[PDB]
């Protein structure tokens, strides 16, 4: 039988940076439809486009039981009151769990089951989060600086964005008089 | 259909520690037929038995597609010239992988094919490791601090602790004036 190289990998918990990974770059411009301020995303958009988030991602082929791993450097910032986040998803094999490890940052996760029931949950460094079974899930920077975090999933989980591209999740996060706020999405 | 609830638990990255973690301890005792030096295993068993390791474990059903994690706390500490290390195991399903995360101390892995054919691979803080799908692995610290380091697993991966438990590895690695060698295992 023929055998994969075992490896160790550097991972910079102060920058989120792997080197030889896949980096993967989301810019503002790429988010269309995702930010409940459309006049605001337009207005940050053209005067910027500011670099949301950055992956660093070491994958697999896609084989069960195997895995994947990937840090994900997401940028602070707001559209109008909304915090940062990453587009979100579920997993194409809709079982596949996660594990994400926050490094750096003040953030979090929101999670929604295919019905939108969705849950918010606290991430600072040294937090492990478990992503269970058919949660999809978006993890937010409600910070200054860069959030920082590793995920580990499943090599065959995959990602589909698609319903959430259209509807996003049942609650936001926002800045609303200099305090963090997990409210429901009046455009959901 | 019912969903499992996600959840966020603190990681100590400086004590390894796991806040409502499933807690196991391995002393000495606890690994007979473990270190090549019989005697002075013995010897450290009665005098001391200490802790070799601790894990922290937050374990999931074994269902495919879901995920495990744990941290272990591998303390300081020789057998003879034999560094302390854990059991080691290959998985019940084999083609499940695995992935390390270093937190603190000086380390390393061993990992084995069914073959016997090896591989170690130096673990510092930061340093990721992929086990592949087929590994036997096991860690070693060989520093004077514990070493700590975090593990994501299939939740289905299993534990086969048979056929190390009889033959070892096909390697040792060793404290030789001074320094730190990965030789052979004369008893394999
Ligand atoms: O894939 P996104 O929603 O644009 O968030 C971007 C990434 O952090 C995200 O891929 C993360 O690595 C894992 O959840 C993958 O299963
Ligand atoms: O299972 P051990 O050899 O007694 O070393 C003990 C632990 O480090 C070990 O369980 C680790 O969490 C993973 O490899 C489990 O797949
Ligand atoms: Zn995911
Ligand atoms: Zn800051
Ligand atoms: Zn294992």
């Amino acid at each position: 039988m023929m055998y994969k190289e075992p490896f160790g990998v550097k991972v910079d918990f102060e920058t989120g940076i792997i080197e030889g990974a896949k980096k993967s770059v989301r810019r503002l411009s790429d988010m269309e439809g995702y930010f409940v301020d459309e006049r605001a995303w337009k207005e940050l958009v053209e005067k910027e486009d500011p670099v949301v988030y950055e992956v660093y991602a070491v994958e697999q082929e896609e084989k069960e039981g195997d895995l994947n791993f990937a840090t994900t450097v997401l940028y602070p910032g707001k559209v109008g009151k909304e915090f940062f986040f990453t587009k979100g998803h579920f997993h194409a094999k809709l079982d596949r769990a996660e594990v994400y490890v926050a490094l750096k940052g003040k953030g979090g996760m929101l999670l929604q089951t295919p019905e939108g029931d969705a849950k918010w949950i606290s991430m600072e460094p040294g937090t492990v989060v478990y992503v269970p079974p058919y949660w999809a899930h978006r993890t937010v920077n409600i910070g200054d600086e860069p959030f920082i975090f590793l995920a580990i999933y499943p090599a065959d989980a995959g990602h589909d964005y698609g319903t959430i591209a259209e509807k996003g999740f049942s609650k936001i996060v926002i800045e609303e008089n200099g305090e963090v706020k997990v409210v429901d999405n009046p455009r959901w």
